[PDB]
């Protein structure tokens, strides 16, 4: 399964080489929530991995890790970094990170509307509040929430994720809980260099 991250290293540096091309697997199974309306958080996820990639393509010795990029791309361009390159790219890929994370960890854990027991929009809109919703203007919040508002029923979501394989509902669940143990390791870690490198901004778009 070529979206199964690798275990982080003992120094924590994550190399860019096998992250961009795990990650890269992501956005294709939004197709598995059905409508076409969810192209906002999938092409934005896209967007920024193709960002990242760009850098990273021009010199992958230099660029080898995350922090990397960080540290190369503040020595080239010191007066505007954060703001700037693969370094904003990856600032926002791991906010989409997170909100994919985050709904995927609610439906494995079962969490639900009671009163729409089937459906995944309160695990959409959880995901979204925690990850994302902070740093979005009333625009794109706009964008976000009607899209989220299509999110499918959860037998159906899981049976396209499934498909060409054959495998049980909690055998699905339990390939999703096996995806988020490095998934989930690896974007602490992003996240956590964000801090420790004064990298971190808050504007909204
Ligand atoms: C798919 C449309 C939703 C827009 C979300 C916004 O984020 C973007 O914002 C910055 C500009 O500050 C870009 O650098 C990012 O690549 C992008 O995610
Ligand atoms: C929100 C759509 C992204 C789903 C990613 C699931 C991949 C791991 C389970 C097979
Ligand atoms: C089928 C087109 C939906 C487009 C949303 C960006």
């Amino acid at each position: 399964a070529e979206h199964l991250l690798k275990p982080l290293p003992a120094d924590k540096q994550i190399e860019t080489g096998p992250f961009l091309e795990a990650v890269s697997h992501l956005p294709p199974f939004f197709d598995c929530l059905g409508s076409p309306v969810f192209t906002p958080i999938k092409a934005d996820i896209s967007g920024n991995i193709t960002k990242i990639k760009a850098v990273y393509d021009t010199n992958p010795a230099k660029f080898r890790t995350l922090q990397n990029i960080l540290e190369v791309e503040k020595e080239m361009y010191g007066a505007e970094w954060p703001k700037v390159g693969a370094t904003l790219a990856l600032m926002w890929l791991k906010r989409g990170l997170r909100f994919i994370q985050v709904f995927l960890q609610s439906i494995c854990d079962g969490e639900r509307d009671e009163n729409h027991p089937n459906l995944i929009r309160v695990n959409a809109t959880k995901a979204y509040e925690m990850a994302l919703k902070k740093y979005h203007g009333w625009i794109v919040q706009k964008i976000f929430q009607a899209a989220l508002y299509a999110a499918p029923y959860k037998s159906d979501f899981l049976k396209a994720l499934s498909k060409g394989q054959n495998v049980t509902e909690e055998e699905c669940l339990e390939k999703i809980r096996l995806f988020l143990v490095n998934y989930t390791a690896t974007i602490d870690v992003i996240y956590e260099m964000y801090t420790q490198m004064n990298a971190e901004l808050n504007y909204k778009v």
